[PDB]
DNA sequence: CGTAATTAATTAATTG
DNA sequence: AATTAATTAATTA
């Protein structure tokens, strides 16, 4: 096997690299790297180096890395360009690994942990860390073992050792229910006093120093606390042992009075899972407590205990230690399903960057292009300073707010990455400019042809057609990877619906789940055996098919997110290849591509229907159009269709056979008209929406831009077993909206599109009657807590203070005195509830941290004054009024006249 | 230190 | 109430 690195850092003029050799063992080294930088030189001088624009460069090899740093400083005030990779560690990895890396994750020591700290004077701040650490659970990837460290004696209580026998027992039995699969993998370690626990953990840390370190909030709590408590006990230099190189940095955050810090251990790539999640999950959550996320991702129970958390050890020490392990493990379950760690490594290595650098797409693309160019002996241009500027983006069409019965959408395959490829947009493929006609003259094909030599964009930019640019070439590779993983995801999706269609009639047999590969569609062979399967074996097959989908999803969505970020990065000033001329060239083309095809599709469906100038494209957004199919089903008659599925198959066949060839005819012409490099505007059909055949439902509606819902039967190949709702932008998809309300409105949309006006009315009074009996947390609103510092004038709402902050400033006065109350963290998310006028809180609403039940001392007083009539009108009624008024419907039958 | 476009619910102020 | 403008938080792409 080939060699690969694990972690890379720079300390002085020396690079510290932990790696895996050709045999497959862990080795650490220290190299006096000699970095080379570049500068422009005389025309007539034979050398093998050129900058990206083609101009020659002379190589300056430096004796050490300070000499290379010094050199750039001098080059600046003198006024010359210092070309080459100035982030030197990357230039080390590009040399020491001149090939495409193939890592073996089993060799990479991934470790994730969590600690527990008992604090009876408030929330234990990691910066002070004046309280004892009374637990640590620390998993290892190569050991496959849970290393539990239990403190039995502390000046906050002395507790009997943790029973592994009780731990295994079920919750309902009196136990803690630690999943039996890991129970044999726990290696329990209790301790006499605090100091001797920490000493052992460090030896273990040395013997088994992590390469990837993770967990839940480990960066903002665990690591900060571990380091700081050791600083208070063993010293700073003994705490510096957490880095396998001894070097560590401390970053302190603001903050008027409150001090929070983030520690940087050199030689360990830290990826905090909470970060990973927000970045790669594509879910905006109400709460980011480990409990809530596990509930959401794994449908597992919630960690139930009595008393505040600061007193849990005292009473239920058994559950305290047990729950600690579960936490450490729950993350591992989230990753087995989500596979973000795998993604971090897939990306990190392909880019040749520190693994924690995957959070930065600019740092990612800078390494990808540098390595792309270096093999061609080209030299990267120096990073410049730019003023921040707004620039035009995507075109969004204004729809007529209305119901729409039959709808087919048509979407562009990875649009912005495609335009880069079609036009050949790169920093070095720029030719010049041209006279820009109104965008509309290009949309209507009436303006003069921009170029007969160059590839052009309606933002007035010409690009070379001869040899490929470095960006289009680099984005293609990653787009191809993205694609492969999507074709997987889509199968596991299609195969999910084959299991669900068959689950209609499950057999009362005793059979077992077939061993099949879910990334590829079931053959009409395996399909037939599924139709004979037990309900037991069908549901287990469905799980497997869905987990495959998730895993596939993660791969394809974040590879997408990555390449889209490159397009966006051209608009961020810190990106080495920042160029508004290029970013606008993309977006502007996008605007033309959509509005051009809006014309073309309308022009076709008039020529097919023999009609003259009627509208069919009703709404468009960035890269997709929505086509009304009313006239199509009208022309063949509603009477003629056997079942709902029959007209779906008919529109399916129509869109693929009659439309797409005219759509691809239209995009080929636009290519000619723009004299582009390559035609890459592929628009296939996406969703097929409509009511159930012979039902009262309305199909779909629009309430305006970026807000609508659809009854979708087919979603780009996946024929759904049960009709599925596509809701975009409505309060059902907004995290701020209460869970009970999200659920309720979704049933309203469901009945609107599927069952008719009459159905809506019946359910509306069904809900209004159940509302006042529902749990507060479910019916409470959510919002982020930004700028709470500003609107606070020593308590009480300031000038123009937002509704939620107003609510928080209520909380602070209520918990004035109570230490056993959770503090509202700036940036964190909170629940918001409106009180009635005349309450012990002296305000119109209150707010408290998300996830957590509101502290005992005020909880009673909140429910004692909650304004349900307002909460219902605000969250539920007003948005539904929005839906029905834009759909020509009534939710509550008129009591008047 | 990836992006823009767009919404709805706020509030402070003015509708003689 | 009902307009507008200004601000915040959240979407869709
Ligand atoms: N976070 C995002 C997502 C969207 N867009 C741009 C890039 C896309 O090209 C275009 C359309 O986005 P889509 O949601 O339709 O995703 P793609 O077209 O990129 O991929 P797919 O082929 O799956 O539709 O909008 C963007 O700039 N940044
Ligand atoms: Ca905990
Ligand atoms: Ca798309
Ligand atoms: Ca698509
Ligand atoms: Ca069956
Ligand atoms: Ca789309």
């Amino acid at each position: 096997m080939k060699e690969f690195y694990l972690t890379v850092e720079q300390i002085g003029d020396s690079i510290f690299e932990r790696y895996i050799d050709s045999n497959g063992r862990e080795r650490t080294r220290e190299v006096e790297y000699k970095p080379s930088l570049f500068a422009h030189c005389p025309e007539s001088q034979a050398t093998k180096y050129f900058d990206i624009y083609g101009k020659p460069c002379t190589r300056k090899l430096f004796a050490n890395m300070r000499d290379a740093s010094q050199w750039i400083k001098r080059m600046e005030d003198i006024g010359l360009e210092a070309l080459g990779m100035d982030d030197f560690k990357l230039a080390y990895l590009s040399d020491t690994y001149n090939y495409e890396i193939k890592y073996d994750h089993t060799k990479i020591r991934v470790a994730n942990f969590d600690i527990e700290v008992t604090s009876p004077d408030g929330f234990p701040e990691p910066s002070q860390a004046k309280h004892p650490i009374d637990a640590i659970t620390h998993y290892d990837s190569i050991d496959d073992r849970f290393y539990v460290f239990d403190l039995l004696n502390s000046p906050y209580g002395n507790v009997e050792e943790w029973s592994i026998e009780i731990a295994a027992k079920l919750q309902e039995q009196g136990g803690d229910e630690v999943p039996s699969e890991i129970i044999d993998k726990i290696i329990y370690m209790p301790f006499d006093n605090e100091k001797e626990l920490l000493m052992e953990y460090l030896n273990f840390w040395q013997q088994k120093t992590p390469v990837i370190l993770t967990g839940w909030n480990v960066e903002s709590f665990a690591i900060p606390y571990v380091y700081n408590r050791i600083k208070n006990i063993f010293g700073e230099s003994t705490a510096k042992r957490l880095s396998p190189h001894r070097k560590t940095r401390v970053k302190v955050i603001e903050n008027m009075y409150g001090s929070r810090e983030i520690i940087t251990l050199f030689g360990i790539s830290v990826l905090d899972y909470i970060d990973l999640y927000k970045k790669f999950s594509f879910t905006n959550q109400p709460s980011y407590s480990l409990d809530y996320i596990s509930e959401f991702e794994l449908n597992v129970g919630k960690l139930k205990y009595d008393g505040p958390i600061s007193k849990l050890r005292e009473s239920n020490h058994q559950r305290y230690i047990s729950y600690n392990i579960i936490a450490v493990y729950r993350v591992l379950q989230i990753d087995a399903k989500r596979q973000f760690i795998n993604l971090s490594l897939d990306m990190g290595y392909y880019a040749k960057i520190q693994i924690q650098s995957v959070f930065s797409p600019i740092k990612t693309w800078d390494a990808i292009i540098f390595n792309s160019l270096k093999e061609q002996n080209k030299v990267i241009p120096q990073g410049r300073s730019h003023p921040v500027q707004p620039y035009p983006g995507a075109f969004v069409k204004e729809p007529i707010p209305n119901r729409y019965k039959y709808v087919m959408s048509f979407d562009l395959t990875s649009l912005y990455p495609s335009i880069i490829r079609q036009v050949n947009i790169s920093p070095e493929t720029i030719a010049g400019t041209f006279k820009v006609a109104p965008l509309h003259d290009y949309i209507n094909a009436v303006a003069e042809r921009p170029s007969d030599v160059y590839s052009c964009s309606p933002n007035g930019m010409m690009y070379y057609k001869d040899r490929d640019g470095v960006v289009p070439t680099e984005i293609t590779k990653v787009f191809n990877q993205r694609k492969e993983h999507k074709g997987y995801m889509l199968a596991a999706q299609r195969n999910g619906e084959i299991i669900k269609e068959a689950l209609h009639n499950p057999n009362l047999s005793v059979d077992e789940p077939l061993d099949v590969d879910y990334r590829f569609d079931f053959s009409d062979e395996i399909k037939e055996k599924i139709k004979k399967l037990s309900a037991k074996s069908l549901n287990e097959m469905l799980f497997r098919a869905q987990r495959t989908e998730v895993a596939g999803m993660t791969a394809q969505i974040n590879r997408k997110l990555l390449i889209n970020s490159l397009a966006g990065a051209l608009g961020n000033v810190w990106f080495r290849y920042y160029d508004l001329r290029n970013a606008t060239a993309i977006t502007t083309f996008g605007q033309m591509a959509l509005q051009w095809i809006e014309r073309k599709v309308n022009e076709y469906l008039n020529e097919v229907c023999g009609t003259e100038g009627e509208a069919f494209v009703l709404y468009g957004d960035t890269d997709s159009i929505y086509v009304s199919a009313d006239k199509i089903i009208d022309k063949v008659g509603e009477s003629k269709f056997r079942d709902t599925n029959h007209w779906v198959d008919f529109l399916d066949k129509f869109a693929r056979e009659r439309m797409e060839p005219a759509i691809d005819r239209g995009f080929r012409e636009m290519c000619e008209y723009m004299n582009n490099k390559q035609h890459l505007m592929f628009m296939d059909r996406e969703a097929i929406a409509g009511p159930p055949l012979g039902s009262k439902g309305i199909g779909g509606f629009w309430t305006g831009k970026k807000r609508y819902a659809l009854n979708v039967w087919d979603m780009e190949g996946t024929r759904y077993a049960e009709p599925k709702l596509k809701i975009m932008g409505l309060e059902t998809q907004k995290s701020s909206t209460p869970k009970a309300v999200q659920k309720a409105l979704k049933e309203c949309i469901r009945r609107m599109l599927q069952e008719g006006e009459e159905s809506l009315q019946e359910y509306f009074k069904e809900f209004e009657k159940e509302f006042r009996q529902l749990n507060y947390i479910s019916i409470a609103s959510v919002s982020s807590a930004n700028n709470i510092a500003k609107y606070d004038v020593g308590g009480f709402p300031g000038p123009k203070c937002p509704f939620h902050i107003r609510g928080i400033l209520t909380y602070n006065r209520a918990i004035k005195g109570n230490i056993d109350a959770p503090q509202v963290v700036e940036g964190e998310k909170v629940y918001v509830l409106p009180l009635r006028e005349g309450n012990p809180f002296g305000d119109k609403c209150i707010a408290w941290p998300s996830g957590t039940e509101i502290t005992d001392l005020i909880k009673d007083d909140v429910l004692h004054w909650m304004d349900y009539t307002v909460l219902l009108e605000k969250t539920f009624i007003k948005p539904l009024e929005g839906f029905t008024s834009a759909a020509k419907l009534d939710y509550e039958k008129k009591a008047s006249l």
